[PDB]
């Protein structure tokens, strides 16, 4: 009971376990647009950039599972029940077939349904800066969790813990600023929880970092599933000179497999490279990211 | 292609990602039932008594993913997979609430869906000797697979081998009969591979046994999720004095924490001890098993 105001109206949808909460903009004659956030993101991490596509999209912004005011299901977090939950979602709330755009864990997702929805659901995914790959515990190529975002989602389990039940939000402050991994610094640590934070269930970061989300999810197997057009947006990385660590969601050699995997899936794929771009375009540049995404659907067919 | 003909005839529907196969009987001005089969057992191990409940009820036997001529998926055998395959069936078959009675596994399934289905698809669930805990790695009561019937999933996966890999039959054999679990005596081993296992992933029996299958679906919260009425059947069960292993699917202790939990879930709990019972009642004793599921059926609402 720690949310907060937002300029959209909220509303919640019991899918059956988890009992969604979303928000709503556009008009229902435009084509349907639904928007996964990123991990530790809720729904308004959409909300500067739903105006902009409220334009020319029926947009449905979702609190996924564990997040916001969704509900927070321990021992049960999983790639599959993720997007079961916005399989659900789509059935009962939107009751169209929609273009998927998911930010990071949310393009993932993206990726998930276009291979795993029921049938019609998805006509496109659109993929902002997903870790393919870079989120496996043992990826089929490139770094894992461990060599990149690893280290903070292990501080978000020591020490805010499962349905925050430790919440030490200080002692997590200070290992991260003190932490050797060079990737820690793409985290925020403010000297209060942010309001996102603690909407979080730090559970995600335990599965991610365990190893355990995606158990049932191995991307190369995904990636080669998919059914409907992807669009791969790739923004800031580098790969640290002295550490070896990955600095952003997925290294060139992890985006290029992806690519090929969905070619021989015999899909439309697109592939943008954004290397200036912040990890969460949709929030830090939402200008750039509707163009990217208004412009991109406007190529899908009918 | 390994399939005999079957007394009704077989339909099937793409799920998204499962290519689900079913046989329909029955009126749909009854009550509609699905029917979900054992492990190792497609779902014409019905075929014997959906005669009989034909004539009470609108009966879906299903082949669940991985069984029979249903999809078989590699790496994606969990019981959350397994259920919300079956939530899609319901909603794009059966389009109507049902009634799920499911053997072992498949007791499991019925209870998943009386927690985790969407809203209003389940009346009630049927368990008949539901494996609960007893096919846990790790349970929260009672013995675990590795001290039931995890050996027998053991030889599956060592000698048949994923998706039929390997397929050293009489290795197998071989290996049963000097097993030292006494409880591999409950697993059938005949000179040639029986259909019905011809028909199964092995994989199924690594994911029981190597604790992935339900490592996101722990028993003792889903019990406490049920949003249904549930009949438990407890068939025979017997405990080996030498090695302790459990000789069935669960024993005396688990059933009565699964009764406790359902209980304190506020939703109605039935208890039918059939100690002489075979494991499969509704093949060996198809009256027997019509019987109960038709005399409870008649006690619920509406
Ligand atoms: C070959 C198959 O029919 C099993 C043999 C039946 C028998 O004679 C006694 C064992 C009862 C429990 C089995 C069981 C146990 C588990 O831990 C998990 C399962 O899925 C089953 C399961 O069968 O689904
Ligand atoms: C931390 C945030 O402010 C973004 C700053 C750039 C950065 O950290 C590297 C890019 C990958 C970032 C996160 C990430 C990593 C994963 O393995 C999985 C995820 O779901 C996310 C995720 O959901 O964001």
């Amino acid at each position: 009971n720690i949310f907060v105001s937002h300029r959209f109206p909220e509303r919640q949808v019991d899918l059956g376990e988890v009992v969604m909460n979303f928000a709503e903009a556009g008009s229902p004659d435009n084509p349907a647009l639904l928007l996964l956030p990123e991990q530790t993101g809720s729904w308004w991490s959409y909300e500067p950039v739903m105006g902009l596509l409220a334009e020319n999209f029926h947009v449905f912004a979702v609190d996924i599972r564990g997040q916001g005011r969704s509900t927070w299901t321990p021992r049960r977090y999983s790639l599959d029940n993720f997007g079961n939950d916005l399989v659900r979602f789509i059935a009962l709330v939107i009751k169209r077939p929609v273009v998927v755009a998911g930010n990071s864990s949310g393009g993932l997702l993206a990726a998930w349904l276009s291979a795993y929805a029921m049938p019609g659901q998805i006509r496109a995914a659109l993929c902002e800066d997903a870790p393919f790959f870079a989120s496996e515990l043992v990826p089929a190529y490139g770094h894992s969790v461990l060599q990149a975002a690893g280290p903070a989602f292990e501080l978000y389990r020591d020490f805010l813990g499962d349905q925050w039940s430790i919440g030490d939000w200080k002692g997590f402050v200070e290992a991260a600023k003190a932490s050797p991994a060079k990737a820690m610094q793409l985290f925020p640590t403010p000297d209060e929880a942010p309001q996102n934070l603690k909407e979080y269930d730090p559970e995600w970061g335990r599965a991610f970092f365990e190893g355990t989300v995606a158990l049932h999810c191995p991307h190369d197997r995904m990636l080669s599933q998919v059914k409907t057009p992807i669009l791969i947006t790739h923004h800031a990385r580098t790969i640290d000179p002295e550490t070896g660590e990955l600095l952003g969601a997925l290294s060139d050699l992890q985006a290029e497999h992806a690519q090929d995997i969905i070619r021989s899936a015999g899909v439309r794929v697109d592939y943008q490279s954004h290397p200036d771009a912040l990890h969460m375009m949709h929030l830090f540049d939402p200008a750039r990211y509707a163009e990217i995404l208004t412009s991109w659907s406007a190529t899908l067919p009918a």
